């Protein structure tokens, strides 16, 4: 236990008067309400309370940023389900226990309601009253988190102007260290309601609020489905050599349950299309037949944000498409044919499918006579395959996708891999296709309508058998997850484990390689 | 979850082993599957009747597989096939003990390396529940 | 040491115990070492990784889990402390929380485990953390004869370790845990002590391991040895033993049973090969054989060969009455077999065409020799169903299977050195674990084969539970080892133990 | 002359009774025999009282072990050619001064007569003081 550290950096004065809490509310709420006198006693971690300093931060970043509510405490954020309205201010303690050799500060301030949001530079967060605190203490740093309002309480409705609490990075973190480290001082957030915090009135447990954290689904990826092609997944990996920053358009959501390009929830959607075909037998390729680009079931379609149809092929490649159609010959009235059309572009195609129309064709000599209609097309494989977004216009422009990032400094993309039916000629390895996030977690993002707290979800990946975490990974809010890796070796993990998240993240945080 | 019910969607009425083309004249390469679970682990006849995802209905189907051919100018493609499903008194076809027969409709003399197979239902013939 | 009330122990079951028992003072001056209280914090591992998970009771002192066969229950507080190796130089956090005796098992973030009553003790301070351990219970007093569910400590690894490294070894903080009773500590009620238990260490016997017996071929053992060439995850369905006394299959109890059957004999004279076998089988102790939930029944072959049992054949056919002849069986399929040992029924063949006036009756079958010995599953069905046990592992990276060699009587044709059958456990202890039927702590024994007149150690290899010994060799050719020397077991480990490189 | 070290770490309390020395083998001895008292004054070095702990050592090696008797002094090892019999106990210290970057405990245990020897392993040394 060094006594080289600085533990003389107790909780210091700040000026500002104590605000009285619940004393306030009291004769202009319906009813009493307590609650357990045990939840004061423990500082417990706040659910958006991790974050981390590395040494490639700039003076002025913002390490945390908190509204004072329920959402600082896992205990009365699950009680805010029961209430409408609370009161009252909290404790928050700060865990930055540094090395030895580590120098630095960081500020924490107190910004008041109705502070305008957004820049908040460095010079002006030491006007508030805040507390210095260098990153070697040893003892944890408290601080009061007052409750300045101009009415009596605040409505469990996260829009409230409330008092946040700012924590900037002052100087920058810096190692006297003798040789090839520059440690990543880890810092955590807890916090306790203090003395005269309160809740107001009583109201119908709603599981759909707020404040109820991101939840996956236990699942392990080697069950879960592809998002880009209707086959399962078959072990994820990171690869520095590939694309970096794509722009795929399915299985693409965001963390509030929108979904985002050409996506379908449904599983049985992807890489598939329905239509009212037209077919002709030609004298030249065979059959020719267009299509009327709808959904499968019978919704309408008018072209609106969407790129293509929802489930459309959203890579480049010639596909080989089944059909099962209605033969006007005598004998035989349904056989299902193979058709292949020009998915990609292949630098010249006559297919725009953002205004509803693709054409297949079937080499066949005879005279293939078909009764059009309806029909629902599904891939069968794949000939010169590209990871391209192709021509939703013949050679205009469409409303996209954004690519995907952008990463930090040392993040590589996680990739869920599967493996599609190919026609390959002189090659006998499999074509890998990958997605960002599988169709299992698009079908739970869709149907749950989360709210997103800050930018990111930090996840973890554990085994189910041994119990040993593989890795720590940060999911962004645009449908994708990052993971620092340092080298450039195609680098394949097990499949068997499970995704679980653990807190809010900005997009400061580093990551353990 | 009871019987053979999978998790994903991907699965239903669908299938993967590790095939061996064989037999000889009857109507083609009459392949021999080995039925596994479809992420990779093998399979153990307990209770359950089937592996996960296979197919309950009687008829005749269709699967569509991954076919290493031998010949040149091509390695991969598509072969249709045709599996029996139903009873009809005779059927070599055993999903419970993890090996079903499956026949194609070439008379010709297509050499097939085997593997490992997806296979995928294109179309019914006969359908009953 | 965050808010719980005082617990009460013997004040709430002293009326309706019977009687209150005393512990002898001094057990309460000594801090002992708990089993499974040990772990390591590399700088590789994330935050959330569990240290530990132990329940209060009496197995967390020796002096108490010997107590506890005199009597009929327990009621009391422990009192844990953990120390912690660390210098001036590191930067790290560890949570030690107190779990109530439910919140039944799962995955524990760093954010849930933060809500128990929990102490955040630094890695690098000096003086050990004490904290006590209280009996939260439903019940008056537990039973010793019980496991029953009790107050757990968690450890959690809070936040990372932040140190430097030479250049080897890379740091490890170490970390035990230590216990005693506390004040309030008592038993209940005198019984006459009984051997079975359930606290016992699993004790091996004093057996070196040239005096043993095989497990798959009735043969003494030759030398055990580690190599990384062969399969590395064998299906075996012999000498596989739970080490809470439960077989694996087709393992039987006695190394008699082993590469044989007791059937009912069927002979019919051929006019083409002479003498076919088939043979309805039963179990060896008398009663009937019913296909189950086994491969094959109890004592079965399991190799891939050509077999050849004698027989006992009364003959009815006169120069002589009762005689041993040999037989031919075939186990590989080779494309042709028929050989269903599942429904019991196998095919061998005499190769003679002589006249053997043979009446039928019951049978045992003992061996001869072997042709073509593979490594492979033998066909326990046709092309059928086959519940067996599950492949031998998984083991970590570094970490190998360690055999026991044998060798039996090869019939060739073309190469002269002998095959070497192995196995995972003799049949020694085979026989010792299912009879004393202990009871699985964690994960793995920790064995240690040190020969007797040296008392020199020559591994540190590890036991698991299934029923296979693994060793941590980082070579690539095949290592043996003495065969003279002991095993000895020193305590439970968890499977994310690391051994030392031999 | 760095703090950063475990200075608090004095002879702690170990649960063991006074043990009388010579008071017992008084009267059972034919005759009077004291020692200079020049002898109990300083700490010298045992004559198999120098060991060391590489960090290529597992935990449960025993690093000494040494009985009780006259051979843990110079002193009193050629003091005891000229005797046949002694009594009472030594007082024994510990020059465990390490650098300020290590990390690592030992713990010293006191085992009693006729304990068998041998094996000793690590989980079984704390319970003895
Ligand atoms: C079954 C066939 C299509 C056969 C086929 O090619 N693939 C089907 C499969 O694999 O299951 C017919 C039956 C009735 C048809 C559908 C329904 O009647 C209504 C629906 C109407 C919109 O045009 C969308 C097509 C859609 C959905 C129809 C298209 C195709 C259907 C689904
Ligand atoms: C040939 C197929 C490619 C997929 C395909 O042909 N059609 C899929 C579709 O579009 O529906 C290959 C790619 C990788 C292969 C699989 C995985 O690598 C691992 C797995 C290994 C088991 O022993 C056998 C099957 C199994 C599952 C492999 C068999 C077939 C696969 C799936
Ligand atoms: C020829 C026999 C093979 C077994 C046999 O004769 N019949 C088949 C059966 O065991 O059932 C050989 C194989 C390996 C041999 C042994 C090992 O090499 C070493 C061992 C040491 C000494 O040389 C004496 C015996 C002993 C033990 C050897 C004697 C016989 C063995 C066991």
């Amino acid at each position: 236990s060094g006594q080289d550290l600085v533990p003389a950096a107790v909780e210091q004065a700040v000026p500002i008067q104590p605000v009285a809490g619940a004393a306030l509310a009291a004769p202009a709420a319906g009813q009493i309400n307590q609650i357990d006198p045990w939840i004061f006693q423990n500082f417990v971690q706040c659910p958006l309370g991790e974050f981390s300093i590395s040494p490639r931060n700039t003076p002025g970043e913002i390490l945390f940023d908190l509204a004072l509510g329920p959402g600082l405490n896992p205990y009365l954020a699950h009680l805010s389900a029961m209430y409408t309205g609370w009161v009252g201010n909290m404790e928050v303690q700060l865990v930055l226990a540094g090395n030895a050799f580590t120098a630095g500060k960081v500020v924490v301030a107190l910004v008041p309601p109705y502070f305008p949001k957004g820049s908040l530079t460095t010079a002006q967060i030491t006007c508030f009253p805040h507390v210095m605190c260098d990153v070697r203490t040893l003892e944890p740093i408290q601080l009061p988190l007052l409750d300045v309002r101009r009415v009596l309480w605040h409505a469990t409705q996260d829009q409230e102007e409330s008092m946040r609490l700012v924590c900037m990075l002052y100087t920058p973190l810096r190692t006297n260290s003798p040789g090839d480290e520059s440690f990543v001082v880890s810092g955590r957030l807890l916090s306790k309601p203090a003395a005269d915090f309160n809740f107001v009135y009583l109201t119908p447990p709603i599981e759909r609020t707020i404040y109820r954290m991101v939840d996956l689904p236990v699942i392990q990826p080697r069950l879960c489905t592809h998002a880009r092609w209707p086959a399962p997944v078959y072990g994820l990996l990171v690869d520095p050599s590939l694309p970096s920053n794509p722009q795929w358009q399915n299985g693409r959501v965001h963390v509030d349950g929108t979904l985002l390009g050409t996506t379908p929830i449904s599983g049985s959607w992807v890489s598939c299309f329905a239509a009212e075909a037209a077919y002709e037998f030609q004298s030249g390729t065979g059959e020719v037949a267009t299509f009327t680009l709808i959904e499968q079931d019978g919704s309408a379609y008018v072209p609106g944000d969407r790129a293509a149809p929802l489930g459309y092929p959203d890579f480049s490649g010639q596909l080989e498409i089944e059909v099962q159609t209605e033969t006007t010959k005598t004998g035989d009235k349904l056989k299902v044919t193979t058709f292949e059309m020009i998915l990609g572009p292949t630098t010249n195609a006559d297919q725009a499918p953002y205004q509803g129309r693709v054409f297949a064709s079937v080499t066949a000599a005879a005279s293939l006579d078909l009764v059009d209609g309806r029909v629902r097309a599904v891939p069968r494989s794949i000939y010169g395959f590209q990871d391209t977004i192709p021509e939703y216009n013949d050679g205009l422009l469409v409303p996209l996708a954004p690519p995907i990032g952008p990463f930090l400094p040392g993040e590589v993309l996680l990739r869920f891999r599967t493996y599609m039916r190919q026609i390959d000629t002189a090659d006998a390895a499999a074509e890998a296709i990958d997605c960002a996030l599988p169709q299992e977690f698009v079908s739970w993002f869709a149907s749950n309508a989360f709210t997103v707290q800050s930018e990111a979800l930090l996840l973890r990946y554990r085994n189910t058998l041994t119990g040993q975490l593989l890795f720590e990974c940060k999911l962004y809010n645009e449908g994708y997850i990052a993971l620092s890796y340092s080298g450039s070796g195609p680098l394949t993990f097990p499949t068997d484990g499970i995704f679980e998240v653990v807190s809010w993240v900005p997009r400061l945080y580093q990551l353990a390689s």
